[PDB]
Formats: C-alpha cells, sequence, structure tokens
C-alpha cells in the first residue's frame, strides 16, 4: 500500500462541540474533503513518536455513510503512522461498547461516527466524536485543537489503494511503502467485550431466571433500529433467553427506517401504544448509539428519567457491581429533579449538582467521587465506563425486578411512600426571537436577588410557595478547574419545588427556552394523582412570573416531557 500527501484547502465551520463535528450528510458528502480534513486533524492531535505503538477504537449507530467515513479513517490513520485499529464488526460498535474496549485494550482513544437521536439517511445527519483514552469524550482543550488545525490544514496523508473487508472478523495487515512494521486492522465481534463486562457487573444467572423461568417478567425491548439491536438480541435473547419477540426494531438501518431514534413518549409512540394493552410486564426504548433510554411498566406506565435513577439509587446493592465496588457518590444534573437527592440524603454518600452533559460526571467519576449518575433527559450511567449507557440502566432494573419481585408501579409508589414523590414535567418552547427572552431572564434575574424576593410568599391552591433560594446557576468544576457561569435560571421554594428557566440561545437560528418544574410532595394521599394536576399551580406561577405570554408570546410548549 501506497502512502499519498493531498495539498487541500481549509474548512472554516469545523468547530466541534461536546459531542464531536455534527453536520448534515449533505455537508459530508459534497464539500470536498471535508470528512478527510476533519479525520486527519483527529490524528495530528495524536503526537508522532506515539503514533506507532498506538491503537484506536472505531465504529458507530449504524445511519447512512458510516461505512465510507471507516474507509476514510482506516486509510488516513494507516499512511499517518497509526499503528493499530481496533473496528467493531461491520463498523458497528455502540456509544457505550466504544467506551467499554478503549478501557480494556488501553486505546489511545477512539472515533465514533454517530449523530446520536439525530436522525440518518442522506437527508439526515451525520457526526464524528472523537473519544480519549479515559474512554470518554474529548475535554475542551483537545476539541479545540482540534479546530485550530482543521482551520489551518493545508495538506493530508492518505493511503489511496487500502480497503479493509468489515464483515470478516479476525486480524487483518497490510505493508506500507517503505515503513518497517505493517498496519494491523482487527475486526471485533461489535457485543463480545460489552456483553463480558455486562457479566461481571450483573448477576445473569438471576436475570435468566426472571426472563426464562416459570413466573417470565414478560418484557419488550425497542431499539429503534439503530446500534443497540444487535446487543439486545446476543445479550438478553441468546444469552439470558428472553423469547425472540421481546426485541423489536433491532437490525440497524441507515436511515432508522425512516424516524428519529429518540426515546421518549412522542417518538417510541408505537412501544407506549403497545405496552397499555396489559400484557407486557416491562418496556424500554433506546436512541440511536445506545446511552440514552425510556423505562415503561405495565398498561404504558411512564417511569420518569428523574425517578428512574432515584429508584435505581435506593436498590443499589441489588446489582453485584455495587456490592464489591461500594458507592461513591451520586450525581445529577441541575434541571433533573430532587428525587435523587431524598434518596442521597438517607444516607452519609454525597450528592453532586452539576451542570447539563457529561463532562461534569466524568470529571467526578475519574476523581473517584462518582458511583451512580443520572439526567432528566432520558440518560443513566454509572462508573463502569466513561459514557452514558441504555442497556446498562435496563438491566439495572432487571436486576431490581428479579430482586424485589414487584411490578415496576409498586416499584415506584413504594418509593414514593418512603421518599415522598417529586413531581416533575418539562415544557420546551422551541425557538423564540432573542430580546424578549433575554428580557425575561434579565428581568427575572433582577426581581429574583432582590433583599424582599427571598423568603416572600408566591400561592395558590392548597399550598404555599414560600421562596428560599432564587439564583443563576454556576458550577466549579473540582476537577478540572473551569466554571460554568449562568447555566439556568432557578426559583427554589422552601417545601422543597423549584421552578427552572433554560435558554438555549442559537446565533444560527434562534433561542430555545426549556422550562422545568419539579414539585415535591410528601403528603400519603396527594402523592399518587396526576402530574400535570399537581404541577399547574407551579407552572401557572412560572409563566405569571417569567411573563412569557407577555414578552415572547407564547401560548403553550412544543413539547411535553
Amino acid at each position: 500500500v501506497k502512502i499519498v500527501t493531498v495539498k487541500t484547502k481549509a474548512y472554516p465551520d469545523q468547530k466541534p462541540g461536546t459531542s464531536g463535528l455534527r453536520k448534515r450528510v449533505k455537508v459530508f458528502q459534497s464539500s470536498t474533503n471535508y470528512a478527510e480534513n476533519f479525520i486527519q486533524s483527529i490524528i495530528s492531535t495524536v503526537e508522532p513518536a506515539q503514533r506507532q505503538e498506538a491503537t484506536l477504537v472505531v465504529g458507530g449507530d449504524g445511519r447512512f455513510y458510516m461505512k465510507e467515513a471507516i474507509q476514510l479513517i482506516v486509510r488516513i490513520a494507516a499512511a499517518n503512522g497509526i499503528g493499530r485499529l481496533v473496528i467493531g464488526q461491520n463498523g458497528i460498535l455502540s456509544t457505550p461498547a466504544v467506551s467499554c474496549i478503549i478501557r480494556k485494550i488501553k486505546a489511545i482513544g477512539g472515533i465514533i461516527l454517530t449523530a446520536s437521536h439525530n436522525p440518518g439517511g442522506p437527508n439526515g445527519d451525520f457526526g464524528i466524536k472523537f473519544n480519549i483514552s479515559n474512554g470518554g469524550p474529548a475535554p475542551e482543550a483537545i476539541t479545540d485543537k482540534i479546530f485550530q488545525i482543521s482551520k489551518t490544514i493545508e495538506e493530508y496523508a492518505i493511503c489511496p489503494d487500502l480497503k479493509v473487508d468489515l464483515g470478516v472478523l479476525g486480524k487483518q495487515q497490510f505493508d506500507l511503502e517503505n515503513k518497517f512494521k505493517p498496519f494491523t486492522v482487527e475486526i471485533v465481534d461489535s457485543v463480545e467485550a460489552y456483553a463480558t463486562m455486562l457479566r461481571n457487573i450483573f448477576d445473569f444467572n438471576a436475570l435468566k431466571e426472571l426472563l426464562s423461568g416459570p413466573n417470565r417478567l414478560k418484557i419488550r425491548i425497542d431499539a429503534m433500529h439503530g446500534v443497540v439491536g444487535p446487543y439486545v438480541k446476543k445479550i438478553l435473547c441468546e444469552e439470558l433467553g428472553a423469547p425472540a419477540n421481546s426485541a423489536v426494531n433491532c437490525v440497524p438501518l441507515e436511515d432508522f427506517g425512516g424516524h428519529h431514534p429518540d426515546p421518549n413518549l412522542t417518538y417510541a409512540a408505537d412501544l407506549v401504544e403497545t405496552m397499555k394493552s396489559g400484557e407486557h410486564d416491562f418496556g424500554a426504548a433506546f436512541d440511536g448509539d445506545g446511552d440514552r433510554n425510556m423505562i415503561l411498566g405495565k398498561h404504558g406506565f411512564f417511569v420518569n428519567p428523574s425517578d428512574s435513577v432515584a429508584v435505581i439509587a435506593a436498590n443499589i446493592f441489588s446489582i453485584p457491581y455495587f456490592q464489591q465496588t461500594g458507592v461513591r457518590g451520586f450525581a445529577r444534573s441541575m434541571p433533573t429533579s430532587g428525587a435523587l437527592d431524598r434518596v442521597a440524603n438517607a444516607t452519609k454518600i454525597a450528592l453532586y449538582e452539576t451542570p447539563t452533559g457529561w463532562k461534569f460526571f466524568g470529571n467526578l467519576m475519574d476523581a473517584s467521587k462518582l458511583s451512580l449518575c443520572g439526567e432528566e433527559s432520558f440518560g443513566t450511567g454509572s462508573d463502569h465506563i466513561r459514557e452514558k449507557d441504555g442497556l446498562w440502566a435496563v438491566l439495572a432494573w432487571l436486576s431490581i425486578l428479579a430482586t424485589r419481585k414487584q411490578s415496576v408501579e409498586d416499584i415506584l409508589k413504594d418509593h414514593w411512600h418512603k421518599f415522598g414523590r417529586n413531581f416533575f414535567t418539562r415544557y420546551d418552547y422551541e425557538e423564540v426571537e432573542a430580546e424578549g427572552a433575554t428580557k425575561m431572564m434579565k428581568d427575572l434575574e433582577a426581581l429574583m436577588f432582590d433583599r424582599s424576593f427571598v423568603g416572600k410568599q408566591f400561592s395558590a391552591n392548597d399550598k404555599v410557595y414560600t421562596v428560599e433560594k432564587a439564583d443563576n446557576f454556576e458550577y466549579h468544576d473540582p476537577v478540572d478547574g473551569s466554571v460554568s457561569k449562568n447555566q439556568g435560571l432557578r426559583l427554589i421554594f422552601a417545601d422543597g419545588s423549584r421552578i427552572i428557566f433554560r435558554l438555549s440561545g442559537t446565533g444560527s437560528a434562534g433561542a430555545t427556552i426549556r422550562l422545568y418544574i419539579d414539585s415535591y410532595e410528601k403528603d400519603n394521599a396527594k402523592i399518587n394523582q396526576d402530574p400535570q394536576v399537581m404541577l399547574a399551580p407551579l407552572i401557572s406561577i412560572a409563566l405569571k412570573v417569567s411573563q412569557l405570554q407577555e414578552r415572547t408570546g407564547r401560548t403553550a410548549p412544543t413539547v411535553i416531557t
């Protein structure tokens, strides 16, 4: 194989965010050398003397164009001095799977081809996420260095003629012009190391009795035609024994079967109606790269992502890994409910309120300060890998059903009687006109920081809402030193209820308003009722204090969660 150098011309817009460079498929296949430039810039943050001994892991959610880009990663990595590439079979590797192999085989990092829940196909989205040696996403110092290089890149090295086969397991070696050591491409099965990790974390024997034995928990798992389908089939059906019919949408399709792979009540509607009839006792959906999850009980009973991290924490010792490893810290992002705090306070185990996104979670985990973490945006994880893990949340849930022998609904009623209930909902007011929004935020801030704001009685219906605290949330990371300022506007009442305002403003399209309401109820009688009824007093207080119908003219939200 020949090593060629191609004189290219740099691109202005290749700024990789916390979730890698995400750009619609069209840009990648029509903008000459866009992919090449970004791949050669990623390879370039890796120091020459460290390249020959370096192994990079490669793989992605399976969406359209993933195979072309992998053949690009191989050719450039080869011509560039990279010794070895471990590619998942067929290029398929899930995001929690790639984190798992990087850590296992001590790889330099990995390149993951995924655009998460964002759709795929020719008129779909395409991303290139870079993960580093600890197995987690690259941190800002590395993402910006990729950025500066992609902006000033003049030329990139490639082996044009080289073409590995992705369906063949095993090792492939190639010889590169005059280079003394050969290039190794190793095709690994996609599920093996990941299931070997899960085997030592969970008690597969109890789960096999649950799913196969006379009692048989009749489950329903929808993998929405993304990367986790292979993993459901191999681990839950073949190894654990669940019927073949338990695994819905489990064949990775390039266009995700023309649908958004987003684990929520709106997009996993087919699973939600299927759960309503009553025949299944458990259901779950996952996103395109397998790191987010939706738990469903009997008849469609929605288990809220904030309640779920708290249920798993309240039973965490039912899982072999926690029994042997110990629980060294709990964590949630700030917009997520206070349910996890009610569980954490019942113990001498530390809780951390952090901004949105994994980096906050990751650093605590590397500092040996975090074992279980969750986000209200269908995200759950632990320190086994350095990314979130959808199927791990499902096996943790089946591990709690196995031990408990109660239905999902019963586990939650018990939970709310022990810990009280944190009613939670989330209103997504997608894209508004920036001036009104900034006004609403500055107004609110002013009003919130007053000498008479605090302690004051705000009210409606059965209870009284006394403002115990009110700020614009900022975080000082204990590990990398960064300070994330003005993360969200929040009103905190004395009973425990909260209202968080978060403005996702885009200097390209507009400004999205995310309204989060967390309302703590401790009464034995009010705990089991409907969330929108119990949350309406605090939602109208949020519209009456923010003056949303006023400054941005919006009446109802785009989405409710």
